[PDB]
């Protein structure tokens, strides 16, 4: 039985496997290679994955997503006091520690983070098991190089509470050095930045590596500059056109704007391989269709203050690791929006005209890394 590799994400989750000689990321039941970090309770259901954002716009106070952000935390932390501002869904206290509550099957029920993470985990784990054709028992998680003692703790809780022997809890930047065969070097230091741009945070990583060994030289980004906050510009800008074309504001109905914002990620992903993508949603707002497109360079436009900001936290890296860019030996790309183009523009012309590891998909590398990872400790 091999070993599985687990991306645990905030936004989305991944698995890969390595055997027959290399690592194939498994396709959920929906053909996706990446799923949704969501848990969605209803009057009858528990929906986990792709079944639950697909219902999230219907259900907002009982569909739970961005617990990575609970995990191992106290309730009184500032982050969590600050983070649940802006969920739909209620986060209570029980002896200083988060709890999300929902109603499920018609009774208020409340859950730890580690149990929300864990239900994504078995999902991941089921994936897993349905390409395979037998049961795993055995896999590595990957968590942010920042998370803690208690953090990594709660997210190695969520992997046995899901059924699994946790190998290792290993990093993330780790883990995407490891997917590129950059743990392999001899003796001699390397030193590889990780630009990690995902659906949620933000988060650059130098890492040192000297003969297989890893040493975190620094870390820097923002908990909140993701691609969401680029689908953000296209909700608002879709929103005022909306509004000029039919003289209605949508901006308050909750559901409109859950639905636009989901076509406005499908747009934001087209426009990384086409220069102009067409949205197109049925009965957005009181029966109102909206056929309309948008282009590469007006994306770009819309988002051209948050992209730019993306080199401020490599340059506060290379300066606390002490380093110049030329000292750098690889660049490695994770997240989904590291495939937009005006992102790899901005670092390579930041680096001078320097390649970018960018050949494997930059939303798997890291369950891509953690697979390796599992083998390597299986063995
Ligand atoms: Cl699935
Ligand atoms: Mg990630
Ligand atoms: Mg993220
Ligand atoms: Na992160």
């Amino acid at each position: 039985a091999a070993a599985i590799g687990i991306d645990l994400g905030t936004t989305y989750s991944c698995v890969g496997v390595f055997q027959h000689g290399k690592v194939e990321i498994i396709a959920n039941d929906q053909g996706n290679r990446t799923t949704p970090s969501y848990v969605a309770f209803t009057d009858t259901e528990r929906l986990i994955g792709d079944a639950a954002k697909n219902q999230v716009a219907l259900n907002p106070q009982n569909t739970v997503f961005d617990a990575k952000r609970l995990i191992g935390r106290k309730f009184g932390d500032p982050v969590v006091q600050s983070d649940m501002k802006h969920w739909p869904f209620q986060v209570i206290n029980d002896g200083d520690k988060p709890k999300v509550q929902v109603s499920y099957k018609g009774e208020t029920k409340a859950f730890y983070p580690e149990e929300i993470s864990s239900m994504v985990l078995t999902k991941m784990k089921e994936i897993a098991e349905a390409y395979l054709g037998y049961p795993v028992t055995n896999a590595v998680i990957t968590v942010p190089a920042y998370f803690n003692d208690s953090q990594r703790q709660a997210t190695k809780d969520a992997g046995v509470i899901a059924g699994l022997n946790v190998l290792r809890i290993i990093n993330e930047p780790t883990a995407a050095a490891i997917a590129y065969g950059l743990d392999r070097t001899g003796k001699g230091e390397r030193n590889v930045l990780i630009f990690d741009l995902g659906g949620g945070t933000f988060d650059v990583s130098i890492l040192t590596i000297d003969d297989g060994i890893f040493e975190v030289k620094a870390t820097a980004g923002d908990t909140h500059l993701g691609g969401e906050d680029f689908d953000n510009r296209l909700v608002n800008h879709f929103v005022e056109e909306f509004k000029r074309k039919h003289k209605k504001d949508i901006s308050q109905n909750k559901r409109a704007v859950r639905r636009l914002r989901t076509a406005c990620e499908r747009a934001k992903r087209t426009l990384s391989s086409s220069t102009q993508a067409s949205l197109e949603i049925d009965s957005l707002f009181e029966g109102i269709d909206f056929y309309t497109s948008i282009t590469r360079a007006r994306f770009e436009e819309l988002c051209s203050d948050l992209f730019r900001s993306t080199l401020e936290p490599v340059e506060k890296a290379l300066r606390d690791a002490k380093l110049d860019k030329a000292q750098i030996h690889d660049l490695v790309l994770v997240g989904g929006s590291t495939r937009i183009p005006k992102v790899q523009k901005l670092l390579q012309d930041f680096f001078n005209g320097r390649d970018l590891n960018k050949s494997i998909n930059p939303d798997e590398a890291v369950a891509y890394g953690a697979a390796v990872q599992a083998a390597i400790l299986m063995g």
